[PDB]
């Protein structure tokens, strides 16, 4: 039963590689921004507040995409 | 003829075999990531917001909160390169350094000329060189006796090609099925010439 075995191996490997490259790229991106900006808007609580608000909705909304993004890349639909 | 017809009865039956083992894997895969990355997402866009909440409140603690979202970000990245790496299973300069290993220590001469490294082959076909690479150098320390094993990898226009030569005693007649086998299915070959010592041509597409 190992010819089934091995060759679905393979499969999963490749699989495993596909969602492997999805991810590299979109979530480095994404988090590396996250930081950014979470950064400038530290840079605002005192000196522009609302602005520092403004930033913070921001990098929610990049967090809620990249968790959809994630799902997505392993979405089974 | 009609060989063409059943062909795809097979192609058919393949694909769909396929796609069930592929999903399981891709929902074993979002468990894990549900579990960790998914958490860490999560965790940012809550500090953010709670950060967001405090700004007039309590600036102080809104500057620390902006600072552990600043770093869950980093260890998130982390987290990420090191899965992916981890995901991209073993890589096949790497599997020439442990067979440099395997060899050198189960006293065998190793031959190994360095060339033109191949450009764009995929990482599914990476881990299968790797694969028949172990194997094929497990088989010399197992069988041959040789005093000496010659590695080359070499560009070759449609495909990579990666030779073993062994200057042994080749037995037999598991392993090399195992080798047909993987290189088969991403459209390559095995070749088996014992005319002085096992001789191995492992040839596979680029991709
Ligand atoms: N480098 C080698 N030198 C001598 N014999 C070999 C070599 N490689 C393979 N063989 C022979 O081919 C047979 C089949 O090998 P394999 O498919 O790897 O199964 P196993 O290693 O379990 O025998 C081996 O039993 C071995 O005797
Ligand atoms: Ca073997």
């Amino acid at each position: 039963e190992d010819a089934n075995e091995r060759i679905a191996e393979l499969v999963k490997l490749e699989e495993r590689q596909r969602i492997a490259r999805d991810l590299e790229d979109t979530l480095g991106q994404k988090l590396s921004l996250i930081g950014l900006k979470s950064d400038l808007a530290r840079k605002l609580i005192y000196k522009d507040p609302e602005q520092a608000a403004r930033e913070l909705k921001s990098v929610q909304q990049t967090a809620r995409t990249s968790l959809n993004e994630v799902r997505k890349i392993v979405s089974s639909m």
